[PDB]
């Protein structure tokens, strides 16, 4: 309402959870902040691959949201938005109810676009998913069924995928956990299929020696690897793979039996957001400016996977650049600062900053991690590291993040630069 704006954050994930906290902190008691989200619980996404192999439980990485935000003055609706009317500024919930907003912050993350590949939905076939704790729990279940009836494994990333790290990570920890169970030997074949033009491309044209290190690792574990692949369909427990050359022309087609597989799907914008006329690109990604404001509606902001970022390269098989934790946080904090400025008179000049990708992967005792920035080469930072410290770092950041998501954040987040000062 007037002189008392109502700000809605849509999606309680890696961007939205902090965004609601930071928004309430910024706007104070004279403004209503509402967080709306499909599930009643927060989950630490980067931990899912480990749930997928049974190295972590749901309760280690997920918690009920309601108590933690409400004690901070935030309203929480554990309900999915089905429809967003940007003219009337009304959101229609699953249950029929309607919620009005003066400002809307979209943090809905990705739709997992299994529809791109018939058969590929985790509920339709043997190709599973580790993107959500629901899916990962399910992936682990099928993994036990593989352990009872050893059969070919296929792990990888589909065409259009943008988040490759986890595919590599999942392939290695499965290998690792097979070995530990002392049952690696029973596996007919272990294949890695990716839409990357080469191993370790990672949708960022490689970082450091990600190519040689990831290549040598898959080899070490006895995993055969194919690049430039699209999967045309999953069917009859078989994966139909088409492999192209640098020009798109086909150079072979395979038919891979799968007893247990996991392919990272392409990400699209969720439907309620994609369905807002004029809001999104053809993928369902919110077209926003440098201040995270939608280009069509001044009172709509967007942060996280939800936003549209232009491609810098066109790969033989379509691939996308990832949107990762640190940059998502800058998107969040900028959007908060820019709405507050609006509520207070000015255009917020705050931006996301320099594009960057930061990713950490834990293999058990040691980890791999990379930092790339900016998006185009030659970069200012281009580092791929492996070691125990990466593992210590992963473990530490999860603990930190889950804790912060419970106690709240003001709060220029990554003050993870006090370990210097
Ligand atoms: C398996 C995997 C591992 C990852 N590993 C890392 C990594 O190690 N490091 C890193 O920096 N990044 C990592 N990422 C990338 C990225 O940081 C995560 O995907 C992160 O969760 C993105 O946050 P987000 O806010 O954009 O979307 P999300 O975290 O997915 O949150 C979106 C939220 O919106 C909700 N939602 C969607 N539609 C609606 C609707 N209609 N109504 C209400 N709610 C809705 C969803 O339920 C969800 O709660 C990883 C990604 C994946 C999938
Ligand atoms: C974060 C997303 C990126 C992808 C996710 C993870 C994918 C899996 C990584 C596979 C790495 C396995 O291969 C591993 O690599 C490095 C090579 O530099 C080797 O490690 C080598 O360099 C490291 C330091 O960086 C030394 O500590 C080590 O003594 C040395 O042998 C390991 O002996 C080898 O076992």
């Amino acid at each position: 309402m007037r002189g008392s704006a109502h700000v809605v954050i849509l999606g309680a994930g890696t961007g939205g959870m902090p965004a609601a906290y930071e928004m309430k902190e910024a706007l104070g008691s004279g403004h209503e902040v509402t967080l709306i989200s499909a599930n009643d619980y927060f989950q630490f996404v980067p931990s899912n691959p480990w749930v997928g192999v049974g190295w972590k439980e749901r309760d280690d990485i997920a918690f009920p949201i309601r108590h933690y935000v409400e004690r901070k003055g935030i309203h929480f609706i554990a309900q999915s938005a089905e429809q967003i009317d940007a003219e009337a500024q009304n959101i229609t919930l699953a249950d029929g109810n309607t919620v009005h907003y003066d400002y809307l912050m979209i943090a809905t993350g990705p739709k997992l676009a299994f529809e791109n590949v018939p058969g590929s939905d985790p509920h339709e076939g043997p190709v599973q998913s580790i993107a959500t704790v629901d899916h990962a729990e399910r992936a682990f279940a099928e993994y036990q069924a593989l352990l009872r009836e050893p059969g070919p494994i296929v792990i990888g990333a589909m065409a259009g995928a943008s988040c490759f790290g986890p595919a590599y990570e999942y392939a290695m920890i499965v290998a690792s956990d097979l070995k530990k169970r002392g049952m690696r030997d029973k596996i007919p074949s272990f294949t890695f299929i990716t839409s990357e033009p080469y191993i370790g491309h990672l949708g960022i044209q490689g970082v450091g020696d990600s190519k040689g290190i990831l290549t040598k690792g898959l080899k070490e574990e006895g995993i055969e690897a194919y690049t430039n692949c699209k999967v045309t369909k999953v069917e009859d427990n078989k994966m139909y793979v088409t492999q192209v050359d640098e020009k798109g022309e086909t150079i072979k087609e395979m038919v891979l039996p799968v007893k247990f597989g996991m392919m990272i799907p392409a990400f699209k914008g969720v439907p309620a957001v994609a369905g807002v006329e004029g809001l999104c690109n053809p993928g369902g990604f919110v077209l926003v400016d440098e201040h995270q404001r939608s280009k069509k509606y001044a009172n709509i902001f967007a942060a996280g996977i939800a936003i549209a970022i232009p491609p810098v390269e066109t790969t033989p098989v379509p691939t996308g650049a990832p949107k990762t934790g640190y940059m998502i946080e800058s998107m969040v904090s900028a959007a908060v600062h820019n709405i507050k400025a609006d509520l207070e008179g000015r255009k917020g000049e705050q931006t996301m900053g320099t594009w960057n990708a930061v990713c950490f992967a834990d293999m058990g005792d040691r980890g791999a991690a990379f930092i790339a920035l900016p998006q185009l080469k030659p970069r200012k930072v281009d580092v791929f590291a492996y070691g125990r410290w990466v593992h210590l770092a992963k473990v530490a950041f999860e603990k930190y993040f889950i804790r912060k998501m419970k106690m709240g954040v003001s709060e220029p987040f990554y003050e993870k630069v006090l370990f210097k000062m």
